[PDB]
Formats: C-alpha cells, structure tokens, sequence
C-alpha cells in the first residue's frame, strides 16, 4: 500500500501531468498495489455510455469488422490497457461500473458503509475510473453492456451506491440515475411553499412531486406542469395538489395559469426536470419575486436563464442542479421505501 | 393611453401568436399610443450587439454596398419598420439604447424613480425592444452606435438605470454592465467568510473584491486568482487579502493554493468572473463542503458544473450569475461612491 494519496485522484495521473484523471489522457490502471485512500473493486458489469457504446460500434463497422461482438470486445481491451480507463477518445464520454468490493484502504473516506464483498453501483464516469478488463465474458450490444472481470478505482472523492438485495433488481440504478433529484428538493421546500414542478411525469418528476409535498404539508400546494393529459392522474397520485396542461416552452400559459392557482402570489420553488430546450425563461416565470428556481436538466442553457431573466426584470435565484448530494441514492432509496405508490411505478417503468 | 396592458409585453406581439416579445419575430412599434402600464423613451443613442453589429456591417460588405455607413442606416431603419424592434434575424442579438423619458403610463412599474425628461439607459437587450426609428443621425461603424432620432417601449418588466446628475456617463455606462454582480456578492458573503474571487483583476472582479471584503469583514478572508503578476496590487488594493498565481483552468494548482492559505479549510463562497471556459470545475475545487460557488460569466457550461461537481462528489451550491437583481445598478454606482480606489481605477479603464 502506497501513501499520501489525493482524493481527486491526480497520483494515478500519467499522461499528460498536472491535470485531474477526466481529462487526463492516460490513467494508472495498476491494481497490483493501492493508495491509502483508494478502494478497490472486483468489476462484473460495465455499463457503457448509449451515444459512446453506439459510436465505437459504428467505427467498428466502417472499419469493415466482422464479429461485432468480440471487435467491441477487442477495442474495450486496447483502449483500456493503452489508456487505463474506458473515456471514449473521440466523444469522451464512459459510463460507470457493478463489481464487488475487493480492497478498501485504511485512510478511505467512507460515504455510504461498505465492506468487502458488498455489491456497489459507480456514480462517477467511467471517464475518470482506473480500470483493467482482464477478460470480457459477453457484450451486450442491445444493452449497451459489458459482461467483464476486472477492477477498478474509486478515489476517496468518489461517489458510489451500495445496491441492495431487499430491493432486487435494476429498481436502484434507475433510483441512482436521479438520486440527486429529491434529495436536493428536501432541502429547498420549506412548510406552506409553493411548489411548481415542470416535467411532473417523468422518472425525477415524480419523485420530486413526493418529496415537495411531504416538505410543504398540509398547507403547501405542489403544482404540476405537463404536456399530455393522460399524465394527470399520476401526478396527483405522486403527490400534486393541481395540474397545468401546458407545453414546457410555454412561457405565458403557464404563467397565467399559475398565477391563476395561487392568486398571483406565483410559486416559492420552481423545479424543472423536463428533457427540452427553452424552458428557462417558463420556469423563471412561474417563480414569485425571490422565489428559487432549480435547475436539474441538462437541457438547460446556462445563458437563457442567466440572460432571460435580467430581460424581466425577474429577480429570482436560479441553481444548478447537482448531480450529487451527501447521502442522495440512501434518501432516494428510502423515498421508495416510505411511498408505496412510487415503487409501483418505479418496478413498472423502469425495471 | 390602451388598458390592460402586459407587464411581459405580450400585448405588443403580432407574430407570432402566443410567445414573449424577445421570441416574437414581428413586434408592434406603434408610438403614437402607449399602454397604461409602458414607459416610452425618446431614444439617442443605440449601442448595438458588437456581434450583431460586427455580423450585419459584414453582410453589408459581401453584398457588395460601397457607402457602409449609409448602408448601415438603411438596413436598421428596415428590420426595425418591418419587425418592430433591432433584433439580429440571424444571430438574434440586440443591444441597449440611451434616451430620455417622455410619457409614463400610470399603471407604469416604476422601479428606479424617474420623470419625464431623465435621461435613462436601458438594461434589456433590443431584441424585445418595441422600437421605431424616424431618423439615423450617425453610424459610428468603429463604436458599435447609432445616434438617431426614435422612440423605444419599456414594458413595466423591463429593466433601466438612471443616468447619476453626481456622476459621469462613460463610467456610469460602463458599471450597468456589470452591476448584476457587486449586487449579488452583497448577498452571498457572510461575515468571517473566505471568499474566492476568480478572474479577479477584471471589470466585475475588482467590484466583486471590494463588496467581499466589506461584507466578509475584518476577520474575513479574500483571495484573488490572476494568471498574471502585474494584476496583484490592483487585486489587493480593492480588497483581497491574498493572491493566488493560476490559470483559471488549472484546478489543481488553485485547490492547493486556496487550503495552503486556509488550512485546508477551503472558502465559504467562490465568485467567478473569467469569461474562459473549462473553469467549472476548479471553481467547484475551491469551495468547502456544502459552500457556495456563484458562475456569472456566461462562458459557464450548466453540464460541465453539473457533471463537474459530481465526479468528485462535491456537494457544493452553484448558481447562475442572474444578470438583474433589485436595485443592483445603485448599489454598483454607490459602491463606486463609497471607494474612491474602485472609482480611480474604473474612470481609466472604461471611459
Ligand atoms: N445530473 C443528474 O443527476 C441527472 C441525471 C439524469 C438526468 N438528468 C437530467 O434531468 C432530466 C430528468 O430526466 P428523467 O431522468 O426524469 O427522464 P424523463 O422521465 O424523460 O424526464 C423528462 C420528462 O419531462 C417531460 N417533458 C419533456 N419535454 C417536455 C416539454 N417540452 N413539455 C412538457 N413536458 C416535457 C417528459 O414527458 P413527455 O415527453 O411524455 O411529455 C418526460 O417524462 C433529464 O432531462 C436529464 O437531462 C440529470
Ligand atoms: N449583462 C451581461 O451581459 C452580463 C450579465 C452577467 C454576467 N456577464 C458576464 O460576466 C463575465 C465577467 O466579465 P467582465 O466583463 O466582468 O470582466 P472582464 O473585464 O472581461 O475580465 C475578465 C477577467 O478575468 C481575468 N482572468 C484571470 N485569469 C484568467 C483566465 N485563465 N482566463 C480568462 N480570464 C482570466 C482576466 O484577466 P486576463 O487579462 O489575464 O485574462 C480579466 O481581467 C463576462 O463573461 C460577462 O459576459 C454579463
């Protein structure tokens, strides 16, 4: 074990120096001895990036390969021994990774508690993972998954999921994609707030429909916004008091309308977790005077909203949402855990 | 003087239907009836996009116009007679005007108080401006202007400033343009915080120095990062109390330089101002846990933060730099009142 380790990971930086492992070019995949504050991982499953998996598979095909499968196969190995890690070299991009604990250093800082053996989730890209694919078992190319055995690195400044087995099944990576959604929205919803969620339907959506209303009780009104009627049922069943009928790039419909539910008093928090363009200047909207807009799409145009708002004179604060909060994949799970008709919904989407 | 009239402007959209004033393509620029809740302007001075400007002189050029100021005239007295205001049909841009006020509509939003026969500058962009031009005086093609004879619309939602009687009019200019942020670093900093200016030599950086510092007080901490040396004595002279040497990309560089000088304790608020991307990430690298990190630059990727802070497990605040906030242009000008350094240093820099 080698000490004085940085938690970002820049000891295992090769190529070029002086930056951090992302965009690092080449990584130290070296899993023969760890730092102290690193953790060690017995890898089963990589889950690759949609647009990255479809990309090296397309290169392949025009390169005139045959076996799609073991071409994929021979590229994952080269790419990660000549570079250490799985970042696609034109796009960029990775994914994360399933595996068992193997090893965890003595001065690891430890998030979620796990111990060697545990089964674990990686929320961190592969781009920035330390990894060695010493044998590729299968290669799902309508999964976009790999069948592996190798291992790889978590930094102290890691993110990882401990994945349960009381709740079976991929019910958690779907849980883990959003995990930083209501968690963040338990702490912006304060008692009798105003609560406008745009995109009410979708997987985050509903989560955060719970949660704001768990937060602004019984005298705090969560307003719903979607584009498709059929959707109104759920999110009243989710947790909305009401339901706008509206595109969400409908600045003045929706506006008029929450306005028209709240008395003109407008909403305290905003939440848009909508997957369109030019939503930024509807969401300031439906926000009152001071009143948060939170940002969790990426969809979202950091000079719309920065811009949109200055052109009316909208003095509301506007944030980005993380993709990460302390302990969010533990309060996401136990969300669905508390809320018998989310985990309904959640095992029939996204199982 | 028409009725119920649109804060938004709305009542001034003609195609197309439904949408705000700054997506409309045909806005009304009908001045010879104002709403009861407008403000009409009699316009000087038009200071357009410089890319808009620089874009359509250009347009100009490859279509074969000899007289470029003469063309120039003709090509904005079109677009604003056929769309009803300056926005850039190709790039979408806009710009500001200068004029003096001359009627109010009673139901007028009055934020910063003003009469009829003030001289005001506008703080929305043209391309939501209702404006009519009757006559172009001037183009100055190497200053971006248009001194004309016209009339503008600002809505009750619109934003303007009051150009200072005590003061002077290139510097008082010069501050609107910025003064979305000394305004909100008054809000962010707490006294005793560490506050982290990046891009701290620049037009809102040294403002941003001086309202930390007054804010954070005494036994507060402010520090400045600028690539070069030559910037140190302004960056302490308008408040930091340390410098650090970095390019504003090279997050490791400035995360060991930010503990060095807190004892691993980080800051309580990063402030960004460098208008260069890929600097997401080591803005988020020098904030403590759950501190905040404020982006007002508009080269800030929403993805990269958003991404950024979640490889790395940073659980910190990101804001988008909202460019309006109440009152922010006589906060900005009463700080320049208040610091004679800041004033000195701002007169040479931008008159
Ligand atoms: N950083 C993170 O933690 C993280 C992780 C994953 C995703 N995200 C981002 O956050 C967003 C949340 O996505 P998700 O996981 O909840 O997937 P999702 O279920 O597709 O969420 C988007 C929902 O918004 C609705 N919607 C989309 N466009 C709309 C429009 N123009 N008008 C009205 N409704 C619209 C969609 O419903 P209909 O299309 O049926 O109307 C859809 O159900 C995504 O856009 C993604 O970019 C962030
Ligand atoms: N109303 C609006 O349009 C609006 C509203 C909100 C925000 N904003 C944005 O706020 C941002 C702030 O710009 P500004 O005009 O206030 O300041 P500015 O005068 O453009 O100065 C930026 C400063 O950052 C310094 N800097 C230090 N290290 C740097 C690095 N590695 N890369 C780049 N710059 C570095 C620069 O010094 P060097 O000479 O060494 O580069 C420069 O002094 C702008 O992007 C602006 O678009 C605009």
């Amino acid at each position: 074990m080698k000490s004085n380790g940085c938690r970002y990971g820049t000891h295992r930086v090769i190529e070029p120096k002086g930056v951090l492992p992302q965009p690092a070019k080449i990584l130290n995949n070296d899993m023969s001895e760890i730092w102290d504050n690193e953790m060690l991982i017995d890898v089963i499953r990589l889950n690759i990036d949609s647009a990255s998996f479809h990309q090296i598979k397309n290169k392949l095909i025009a390169q005139g390969h045959q076996d799609l499968e073991k071409a994929f196969a021979e590229h994952a190995i080269e790419l990660t021994n000549r570079t250490g890690k799985h970042k696609n070299e034109d796009t960029g991009s990775g994914g994360m990774f399933i595996g068992r604990v193997a090893a965890i250093g003595d001065k690891f800082e430890m998030k979620e508690e796990v111990k060697v053996g545990d089964k674990i989730a990686s929320l961190v890209s592969l781009s920035l993972t330390p990894l060695k694919i010493n044998k590729v078992k299968k290669v799902l190319l309508d999964k976009d998954q790999m069948e592996i055995e190798g291992q790889a690195i978590l930094f102290s400044s890691g993110v990882y999921a401990k994945l349960p087995d009381d709740l079976d099944e991929n019910l958690a990576l779907s849980v883990l994609d959003v995990a930083g959604a209501p968690a963040q929205v338990e702490r912006l919803v304060k008692p009798d707030d105003t609560v406008v969620i745009i995109g009410a339907n979708g997987k985050s959506g509903i989560l955060c429909n719970a949660v704001a209303k768990e937060r602004a009780g019984i005298c705090g009104k969560v307003i719903g916004v979607v584009r498709n009627e059929n959707y109104i049922p759920t999110c009243k069943a989710t947790g909305c008091d009401e339901v706008i009928l509206a595109q969400a790039t409908d600045a003045i419909t929706i506006q008029k309308e929450v306005s028209r539910l709240t008395n003109g008093k407008m909403a305290d928090v905003v939440i848009n977790v909508v997957n369109t363009e030019d939503t930024e200047l509807p969401s300031i909207m439906a926000a009152k005077d001071r009143g948060m807009v939170y940002f969790f799409s990426m969809a979202t145009s950091f000079t719309k909203a920065a811009l949109g708002a200055g052109g009316i004179g909208a003095d509301v604060d506007m944030m980005i949402g993380n993709s990460y909060a302390h302990h969010h994949s533990e309060i996401a799970l136990d969300l669905l855990r508390r809320n018998s008709v989310l985990m309904k919904i959640f095992k029939e989407r996204y199982a």
